[PDB]
């Protein structure tokens, strides 16, 4: 697909609370408190198999802070509707 660079602005950082809200619904982990989403964040634009430059969505792959400790989380977002869904929430990992 098509790769890019995403800051960590406003938007971004709602990505990470999205994840850490998502994830608490599972509790797997222990409750999580969301800190602050890091550089680098990758976002990803994944295009319909058929077709010209028709995008489908976008994955975004997010490193996150949340309880003081560092996870990785991967989120999709639908083109069409721009719905969300926690994809993988995995860690904690190394800082990048």
């Amino acid at each position: 697909g098509e790769w890019e660079i995403i800051d960590i602005g406003p938007f971004t950082q709602n990505l990470g609370k999205f994840a850490v809200d998502e994830e608490n619904k599972i509790g797997q982990y222990g409750r999580l408190t969301f800190n602050k989403v890091i550089r680098p964040c990758m976002k990803k634009t994944i295009y319909e198999e058929n077709g010209f430059r028709e995008i489908k969505g976008y994955e975004y792959q997010l490193y996150v802070y949340a309880s003081d400790k560092l996870f990785r989380a991967d989120i999709s977002e639908d083109y069409k509707t721009r719905g969300r869904k926690l994809l993988r929430f995995n860690g904690p990992v190394p800082p990048p």
